[PDB]
């Protein structure tokens, strides 16, 4: 294991193998302490920042239920009261938050933002999503396929739909732990060229693998888990519901499902548009672990905050 | 006294005498400790997550104050994070909010939405306000009566005016208790049948009494207690203020009152609109209790969180 | 020092310099106390509300992480939660308000509404903003320049732009606390008469000073430490950006600077507009302090909540 | 409320009204700490030695849970360990074991040992079941029916069937706390004419009444509660099984019951003889109270060793 | 990892490998707290009913010393005191028992005593021995297995002697857990066919195996772990001793042990009857691990009694 | 004083005269802190199983109550539950039990017994009571003798009748203490010979005596503590009360304590026999101290439980 105390939470592609394995033993340690009951309120009077410049309860609630369980405090700011370039320049406000706060949590659009945060912050900052990556959620996915599966390593995790932020966190994080992970989505929706060769030089390492495609039915052969998520044109409607007829052959259901392994696992990060990328028989068969893997969202983070907060000097 | 433990509280009617006994008792003996100086942090790392679709102030704070007080946290989700129905299937958001937080308490339009979140929730579910009904406001008031009064039983308490939410559950509660309660509105502004027939069933069982009348002066003929709360059409303004016309009888004045007992009580569940359903001589007279009524939201909830989630097992 | 035990926090003018004094020793204390990681959790489930009728990050977050530290908690009422003046008349919200919480800190438009806040209250009112005045901005300012300058007696602070709500406070605090202050703004926006009063009266009891100028190098001759803000019109754009003609000149930048002493302060209550009152050069300069200023706003607030909560009775 | 410090619990005609209603209270403090969570070790280091010269398990988990919820701990001394007057005089083991304990509790059959137990002992004795009473019965079922109805005193308590130990302390107890008492037995099975004596003085001063029947019909006419207890000649069996003809028109069924009221409560000290005194019917019918009227047994106890041993001096 | 609150362990196949994986990593985050010295009385005041319909010291020490550790009390209720269904229905002693402890195990012979029991408990019950089952052993099997070969996977353990009710969970546990398990019996002596069904269906999900044979030397041919446990027709004697001619070939003996692998573990669930299913040469040789297995047993049941009333809601 | 961490305590004639002064120092203390409140739970979590062979109340309650005042928690295992020899060789029940608890008692009839659970115990095992001595009773009796005589030293001990294990006790530790002892018994009723010879090599050194007699009168000439046991044949009754006729001679009454000094100390270390060897007068007799005795009972165990466990490394 390895100290992340004060380290920011951008992207994964910066964390080694052992830094990732890190906070998923702290991790486990954690969700087995809260299931016996054991008390750990390892940052009293600690308090963590969290700026939404977008809505999303489910890392709302995930990391200020992680802090109140750390004895801290979140404080939520939202785009009412914190729009980041406008009134005042992002450096300057990261200056003066820096002198309250004990680390910061941004939720933002444009990743050039959280990193611009980061770069003037002094406080370590936490990357809860933005439009390149989804940090958070790789770890608590590979926390689950981790505790189900037994193992990261050789497990053929396939991502199916088009290819946004948390398809570039599976990526980045599954072949930098050894996982022989595919991605396969319609033609002009592939992940970023540049996470695309990231995971390629990771894979090497780790012996996994990546490799996309375009032909669902192939990708999720011998599958161990089935991933995928919400789709393309997002607020697109009738007035431009394109991503329909194009994703449509894509949707995660009975039939496609049928070509993956027995005991395969359906993960999704939610919010879920049962009909849609997935349907009803999915996400609610018995090989559905969606709930599980939203928990983890509490004990990972609930990991890093301790890990980059409680190593103090 | 009974146990409650993993309780919803949705509708008072599911509730025995005893069940509401319960929690005034722990209630009263919440509201001594809390003038004594006594700390009971009886819910410590506890978290209730409040979801508002539709703002509150009052019950807002004094949830919010009561988990503080009980050491726990409650985090406030509002319409603009937490639509029910919008984003994803209110099953969904149940079952993810119930692996993040320890209780749930939703101020809601539709009481089917309340009970939908209910059935999917494996976390107790309180209801802060629906449009079928109000509990908590129902437990603060019997409270009030019961400190004030030293007895439900025999005490003849009178809603005028629309009925609505609270008229339901002071008609649940009070007929559930013992009371005789009467409830008297202008002619197509009645309580629903439903609850009716429930106050007339419970009535029988607790030598208590209901009376629907069209009258107040007749209904408010040797009362103890003389409530009312804000009117019909809300939003109405003068493009539908009819309410004035046919509503204006029923404001509780300075005559109105004149035909209770000489110690009645006053009490509204705010807010108050000092000219329409009540005047500034009632409010304000010494007979008024409005404010003791409002504070025990705080102490009649304090104890429905720490009944419902302390009785863990 | 002195007892500041249920006091209200609307305007310094109210306050003897004991009693500020009072609160900047407690608030090094303080101060010290954190740099040296030593807790001081002295309001233990005591709770604070603060009423934002207008947006205001800083002093949503030192207030928020103020309490924090004392082991409190704050509970934040926005303006789509809380109107002043619309469903209710702020007599009602006070008072039931007051039966919830321990103390209220109001950020409001219209001083007479903080001041109405007060007159109901039964708990401590402490104004956060008015356009009157802003009293926990002046306890942080005089503080730094205490920390910076050794004292704040003859030091010659000199507030150069349009006279508003800090200006009002600097006059005040500045003038009780025995310093020379000058202000200096275009010939149509110097502050309010009645302050100008005020800070005359006071300077003779803190040989002190005060002066209203409307030329800034004259103004800025010799000063000590250089403060300004934001300036009029606030909204205004190109569609009355009239501020610029007028105002343009008193911008604080490398040349106007260069007429106060060697080793001046640059403060800035924030936000900046860099380009308008002030350029990079300045708020940059390594005689900017800005930061600490910012900073101290956590420290003094911490001793108003402590001084004026803790000492209960 | 008064001391009970030192006291034994032999019999409860010993006892005030004002003492037994000291334990109830006591017991129902400590049932609202339960059901809250809220921890009450007072005893800790306190031990209560318990013998059982004949089994009873639901006296001997109640009080061994008891202590431990006190933090004391009782011994477990079987008639396998100890005989009373078999290896050495009842003086002398009461001697040696007060140098050990703090308080006994015996369950026996003659009613002269744990007599005589208490006049040898220097240590609290309490009588947890003898042939001539069982006070920490009444003491449970009393709670009950305090619970339940709201008051003890005009309740009119019906027991049908044998006149025993039990139906002895539910005549002293019911008859001192201001109940109308009656107790219908077949002719030659009525209780002890001594206790019989006892309940019409007792009855006196708390304008309860007592009476004696024989036709059970009669007795349970507009009656609030109806209890019954197993019946005579235990151990007889088909070889003198004659307790059926006599005892069996007793029998608590759908029938009899139909002469109550209909809230009427159904109490049972346990074990029930379904079939016997008592039908599924019954005991299972939503006016069954058996299992409140258990649980009560360990709030009861739990307050009279706090009572008798925490008012130490 | 996952919750067990409030489960029930009357049989192994009920759970996933993830679930029987919660608890072994519990366990041996425990067992290491114990090595080290570290406390961890997490169920303070927390009672335990253990029911013994017969004897059994290893599980009644290994569960109250479990329960000491953990800060609870666990009472022991015995044959002379509980009977199950004799005085009274099962379904009321599981009624009245769960109104006063917080857990129950049981001691019983017949299973569908065990599962009654926990059809009307409201409280967890555990299984300590059943005629058809006994998981806490396993847990301690498994854990050992785990703790000595590093992993449970690819290991071939084989089980030599009467298909009984620790041959039932053997079986159930390691073909869940991924082993390759075999059984080994005398002809008519083998395994319950719905167990080796069981066994079949789970080997195939985990990659594991069972086999049934009837020749030892061919069973333990290349085995991890030899297992045996004593024989048939117990209470036999010379009056029935039959099962020596048949069960004699069996023997675990130095011979037999000879085929297995040089560093194969030999494991008895005691009581040992040296001289018949394995002789001093094996129990004793180096090879012999039955202790750290009798061990085992406090560890691994003192995580399912944290996991099962430590996640209390 | 010297560390006992570990040992055993079988008999006395293992230890020195330092050891044996070294537990009743810590026995005085632990008596002292008694007798004014102060607690001392030295031992929480630490567990004693206590094996019955035979009953004995004085002993089981003196070690349960022992160990519940230092926190710690004794396990009672009785003759249903645990036979040495039959079930399992003590060799095996030793090595299972040593795996769970912290310190083993025994009280069984063959000596040998408790000599092989020594052998492989690993853990400290003491004897409560063998037919070949009982040491605890031992340390009580001088105790007591210390307390109310001032030393042991010149001090003239008589034991008079059946010399058997406590005879051999009183001899080993009086001698060994330097006591003047002396034994009168009929003559085929003497101590065993290895601890006579025991006595004398003890004797010279602590310059005491021993000096076995067959007359009574002659032996409590001038003593300062009389004392008596039970007598011969036990279980004899009238078919073999032979017991009579032969020590009927010795029975300690009022003609026979003449002899001793008028401040002469009865001791017997129960259960008494009044009526055969001693009567009414002499027990009860203000020169009685058989309770006293009795007591430290639990002061003198309480003592060598926390030396020889919490003397841990």
């Amino acid at each position: 294991v390895v100290s992340l105390a004060g380290r920011d939470l951008l992207c994964l592609q910066d964390y080694t193998a052992e830094e990732i394995w890190t906070i998923l033993e702290t991790a486990k340690m954690f969700k087995i302490w809260q299931k016996i009951g054991k008390p750990h309120r390892l940052l009293e009077g600690k308090t963590l920042a969290m700026i939404f410049q977008k809505p999303s309860t489910r890392t709302r609630v995930s990391f200020e239920v992680a802090m109140a369980h750390l004895g801290g405090h979140a404080l939520y700011l939202n785009a009412q009261d914190l729009q980041l370039r406008r009134g005042e320049t992002i450096a300057d406000t990261a200056r003066v938050l820096s002198r309250y706060v004990d680390a910061i949590m941004a939720r933002v659009y444009d990743h050039k933002d959280v990193e611009d945060l980061a770069k003037y912050a002094t406080v370590p900052v936490i990357n809860g999503l933005s439009d390149f990556s989804h940090p958070c959620q790789a770890l608590a996915d590979y926390m689950t396929i981790w505790e189900k599966k037994g193992t990261i390593k050789g497990v053929k995790v396939v991502y199916v739909g088009d290819g946004n932020n948390v398809a570039h966190s599976l990526m980045i994080a599954g072949t930098k732990l050894g996982a022989d992970v595919v991605v396969a989505t319609p033609e002009g929706y592939e992940p970023d060229e540049k996470v695309i060769k990231w995971a390629e030089q990771n894979a090497a390492e780790s012996g996994g693998s990546f490799e996309l495609l375009h032909d669902p039915v192939k990708a999720v052969k011998d599958a161990d888990v089935i991933y995928t998520d919400v789709w393309a044109s997002m607020g697109q409607e009738a007035e431009a519901e394109e991503r329909r007829k194009i994703f449509r052959p894509f949707q995660v259901n009975k039939d496609l499902v049928k070509h993956a392994k027995p005991d395969y696992m359906f993960m999704h990060c939610l919010p879920a548009h049962r009909g849609e990328e997935v349907t009803d028989d999915v996400i609610d068969s018995p090989n559905s672990v969606v709930w599980d893997q939203a928990e983890n969202r509490l004990h990972a983070q609930k990991a890093v905050l301790a890990l980059v907060m409680g190593g103090i000097k």
